[PDB]
């Protein structure tokens, strides 16, 4: 387990099957936001997207994936996007963390507690709208048609702690969610356990 | 039988998951087109949503549906459309069909056979796209999530000789196919029981 937790996704096969269904309970109104997570990635891809929250209007309405030696930050829309280079690989326990504001359109990333990337001027203003689903280790497509599901986008890997911050979380609270004791460090939007998380194909907890 | 028809489907109420899923031959790519049908009208509502074919990025691409005592039909989007006044019925098989045409943006409806409203510099030079799902009995909408087809969009009733053509149909034809003799003409597009119908949500097939 990453830091101290006792549990964490065990996703052992990715297939046309694996994927996962997550119902919160609060709204998403978010004009700014921060998000510390724990990820061991087995294979990492061009594209490999780990979650995606989208709207019927858009599905890219926020999503991050790895590119090859590199991290990808999807905001609004695929148009608009960070990235930072050659930091996450195959098989290791990594804190990923970011922000984002509307103001002036700041967003930043942040790793282990450590800064990663950082901008303005970006989704100036954008406020995230409701009605779209958040999904984890899947994008769009089949589900129950004897498979379906891309096996290129899914995943394969460990992960625990899944977690939303309703605002922006400074820099002091980052790096502690990057240390060793940031497994009892959860948001509000979203808590691990706190938040209703519905495995399915193949993503198994390791309780 | 009415139309000489051999076969129908029974929509016995309007419900959230009432549907059919249709899945044409061949690309809906057309510029000049038309289409006839019976229906027995059995509920009237404010707005009964007959069918509804909607593209990701269009929702409205093509829509007929049925108001208290008007036939509005929708070409490409809510801005363009074809309405009937006092000539729809309830609880009687009738006939609706109409044409359209990007040329000149011709467009027209067939109310027994017989011309309902036109239209000129509809549309012109639209093409329908292709591609997308041709739902009917109900404006698209979830189904498997339990529910979704919001009841004022679903309709009931029973519904035989669905037929769709890749041209502008003559008056004679409309004609033939608004008489007893109109089963056998059925659409190269979509013929019936050619085209695999699945009535599905409380829907049956009848004859």
């Amino acid at each position: 387990l990453p830091a101290g937790c006792e549990t964490a996704i065990l996703f052992p096969m990715r297939s046309k099957k694996i994927f996962g269904s997550v119902h919160p309970v609060r709204p998403m109104r978010l004009e700014s936001f921060s998000a510390c997570i724990w990820v061991k990635a087995t294979d990492v891809l061009n594209k490999t997207i780990l979650f995606s929250y989208g709207t019927k209007r858009n599905p890219y309405e926020i999503q991050l994936y790895l590119s090859y030696q590199s991290i990808v930050f999807v905001v609004g829309g695929e148009e608009n996007k960070l990235v930072a280079e050659a930091m996450v690989s195959l098989g290791r326990w990594t804190h990923l963390c970011g922000t984002w504001n509307s103001e002036e359109g700041l967003t930043s990333l942040w790793v282990n507690g450590e800064l990663a990337a950082t901008t303005v001027e970006m989704a100036t203003g954008h406020i995230v709208p409701e009605g779209g689903i958040l999904q984890i280790g899947q994008e769009k497509n089949g589900c129950c048609v004897g498979g379906g599901f891309d096996e290129t986008l899914a995943f394969s890997g460990r992960l625990t702690g899944f977690n939303i911050w309703d605002s922006v979380l400074s820099n002091e609270e980052i790096r502690e969610t990057g240390g060793a004791e940031s497994c009892h460090i959860r948001g509000n939007i979203v808590g691990w356990g706190v938040t209703e998380i519905q495995p399915h194909g193949g993503a198994q907890y390791v309780s």
